[PDB]
């Protein structure tokens, strides 16, 4: 489904913070003893509403809440870190969880450039037929 | 291996409880503040011994214990939530962890309907040969 | 990249300890109540510097530290058990995260023994052509 922002307002710009997990450390800064404290590990950036992605993202986070809260109600884990990894596994299982029937709509195998490996190899034997 | 129930008795019916993780919530019931308490999140059902699955399941849980206890002895995690996700990964790695040699017994790729895409395409060029 | 041990010294032998997760238990030893205490769950072994793997491994662990410490700085998990499982997922996603274009350098599908299934099947119809 498409996402329809139905909020009273939308801040169209996203001034965000996150961590850089693979930081190009300078000298000893990667050593915990010498590195930044908890407050100084963040990077920042600014994103504008190109393609309406910011207003759509606000609505998406909004619409995600019901399913996320129901998932949290059903789990006994106190802190859940595994949602994205489980999504990655389900991505793979949806495509590769069974036999891949080539040309099938649910089999992600492209034999396009391989048919030209053999349709140029029709003149293998039918062209050279002295 | 097949499962042979070797227990003194078997309750052939399984009156079970579980959680519905994607619940079709009614109104505000998905909001933790308004929703059910810990005791009211469960659904119930009843399963009979069709195909002997209940008596087999009791024996399976029984026979699983040794390996499960040895796994728990070797882990340092206090609470283990990852067994099923690891099983899913190993499912994928067993089939897709290496090169898939088509027609091989360990490669789950079916080219059956794709050979008829090219065996009906023998009359491509051998039929139309004026 | 290759690994170049740049340490002051290298102990070329690895006297290691680990756990056997699938232990061939003898009798009741798998039962926690009867089994070994925390100090008696370990197996041991000895590895020599064949192919320079021990000296390389010491350097690898050394060189891994910066990236590992930066990963730990960016996570909010108190104890991280998921690095290897995430590596396995990324292994699969790198090969199977998109459409597999056969003969492509990033598609791990081998049609070698399947082309002989059809190149011996050129004499299907071109040999038997009465
Ligand atoms: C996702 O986005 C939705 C849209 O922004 C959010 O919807 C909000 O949902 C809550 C309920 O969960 C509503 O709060 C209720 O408000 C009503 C109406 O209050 C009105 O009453 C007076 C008198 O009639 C009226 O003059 C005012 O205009 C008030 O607005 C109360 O009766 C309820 O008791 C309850 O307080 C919000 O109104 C509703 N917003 C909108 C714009 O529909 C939703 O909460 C978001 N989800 C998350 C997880 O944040
Ligand atoms: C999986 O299913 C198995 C089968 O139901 C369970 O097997 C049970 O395993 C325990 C040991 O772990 C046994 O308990 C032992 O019982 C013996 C014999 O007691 C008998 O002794 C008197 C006098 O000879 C006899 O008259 C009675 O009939 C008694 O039965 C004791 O000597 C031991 O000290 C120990 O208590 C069970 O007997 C055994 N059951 C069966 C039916 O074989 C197994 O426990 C299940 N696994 C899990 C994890 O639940
Ligand atoms: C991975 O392996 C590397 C190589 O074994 C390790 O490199 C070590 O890194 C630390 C810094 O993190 C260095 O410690 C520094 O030492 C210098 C120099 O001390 C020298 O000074 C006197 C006077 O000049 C000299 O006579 C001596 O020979 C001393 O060696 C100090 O100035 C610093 O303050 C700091 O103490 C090590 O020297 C360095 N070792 C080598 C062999 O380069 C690295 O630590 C390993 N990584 C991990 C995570 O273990
Ligand atoms: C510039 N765009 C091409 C890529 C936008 C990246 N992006 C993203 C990706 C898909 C949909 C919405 C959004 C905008 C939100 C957001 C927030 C954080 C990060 Cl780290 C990326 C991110
Ligand atoms: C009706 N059967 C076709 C499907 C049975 C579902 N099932 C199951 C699946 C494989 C083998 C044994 C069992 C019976 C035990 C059990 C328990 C809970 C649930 Cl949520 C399903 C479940
Ligand atoms: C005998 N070698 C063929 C296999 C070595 C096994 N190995 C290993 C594998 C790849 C590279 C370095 C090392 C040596 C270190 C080490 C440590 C523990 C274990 Cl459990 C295996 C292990």
């Amino acid at each position: 489904e498409a996402i329809v922002n139905a909020q009273p307002k939308c801040n169209p710009n996203l001034h965000y913070w996150t961590t850089q997990d693979e930081g190009a450390a300078i000298g000893l800064a990667w050593i915990p003893y010498f590195g930044p404290a908890a407050e100084g590990i963040y990077i920042e950036g600014l994103m504008h509403n190109q393609d309406g992605l910011i207003c759509g993202l606000r609505q998406l986070a909004n619409e995600t809440t019901q399913a996320l809260q129901l998932f949290l109600r059903a789990t006994t884990e106190l802190r859940t870190f595994s949602i994205l990894n489980r999504k990655a596994i389900d991505f793979l299982l949806q495509r590769w969880g069974g036999t891949c029937h080539i040309l099938g709509p649910d089999c992600c195998i492209e034999p396009a450039d391989w048919t030209k490996n053999i349709t140029d190899k029709i003149d293998q034997i039918i062209h050279d037929f002295v």
